[PDB]
């Protein structure tokens, strides 16, 4: 049960496009009534994706507001983001130090770790998903886009586990969670190839390398890491607590 809305534009105030999805728009918009600003993701699963938002208040994660019906439209009231995602920075800077992936990837399993703990999963985890809170090269990340989350009960590929692709878990954060930090060290995927067909043999078979010279130099514990989530078997793959108790982290 959400608030109607005759119109949203006389409860916020619209500027600039901040980003567009497949079925959703996000719009920079300023409250009338209390003069902050906000992001309205626009949308033409979705109640899915607003019962586990409800669930959530963590530091690194993108908060909900409220919600607004308004002409067959919903619009989701969020936190306001202004960094990008981190897509964009590793583009704009080729691969991150030790150091900077390592302070990343413990934001976000910190933010994950919370999530599980909640019964959350959220099943696409990936650069593009990550957004900054800010410009300036410090700003904390913020995880977003919940729109294929699972909630316990009693996906691009490159990011997606294995067994995910054998079929259709919280190991499943983990093994990507792996897969960001192995692209943040190098600057580029750990599954690469040109056929399709190809590529998802290799994800399935889970067979990837620290090829030679990229990763002479990575030390030998950010591969330990990397090796620990990225496992091949969901029995024996860290979970967030094993991996934000790892030395590369720690
Ligand atoms: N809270 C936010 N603050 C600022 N910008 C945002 C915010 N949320 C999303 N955006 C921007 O808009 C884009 C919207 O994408 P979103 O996170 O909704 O996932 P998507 O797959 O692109 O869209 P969707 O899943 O809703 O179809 C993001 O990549 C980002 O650039």
């Amino acid at each position: 049960r959400w608030k109607q809305a005759e119109d949203i534009r006389d409860i916020y105030d619209f500027r600039d496009v901040l980003g567009t999805g497949a079925f959703s728009e996000v719009i920079l918009a300023e409250d009338k009534r209390t003069q902050k600003l906000v992001a309205i993701k626009c949308i033409a699963s979705m109640e899915n994706e607003i019962a586990v938002l409800h669930k959530i208040k963590h530091p690194n994660i993108v908060a909900l507001d409220d919600i607004y019906e308004s002409g067959g439209h919903l619009y989701l009231i969020m936190q306001l983001v202004s960094g990008g995602e981190l897509f964009d920075r590793i583009v704009e800077k080729g691969f991150y130090t030790e150091r900077d992936a390592s302070r990343l990837i413990f934001q976000v399993l910190d933010a994950v770790k919370y999530l599980h703990d909640l019964g959350i999963v959220h099943r696409d985890l990936k650069p593009e998903n990550l957004l900054y809170y800010s410009l300036d090269e410090d700003s904390k990340i913020m995880i977003s886009d919940f729109g294929l989350s699972k909630m316990e009960d009693p996906g691009t590929p490159g990011y997606v586990a294995p067994e995910v692709l054998a079929q259709k878990s919280k190991a499943v954060d983990c093994w990507s969670i792996g897969v960001i930090a192995y692209i943040l060290l190098c600057g580029y995927p750990p599954f690469y190839d040109e056929n399709d067909a190809k590529l998802f043999e290799q994800i399935l078979k889970a067979e990837y390398e620290f090829d030679s010279p990229y990763w002479d130099d990575i030390s030998d514990s950010a591969k330990d890491f990397i090796r620990h989530l990225m496992e091949k078997d969901p029995e024996k793959r860290f979970t967030c607590e094993q991996a934000l108790q790892h030395p590369w982290i720690a």
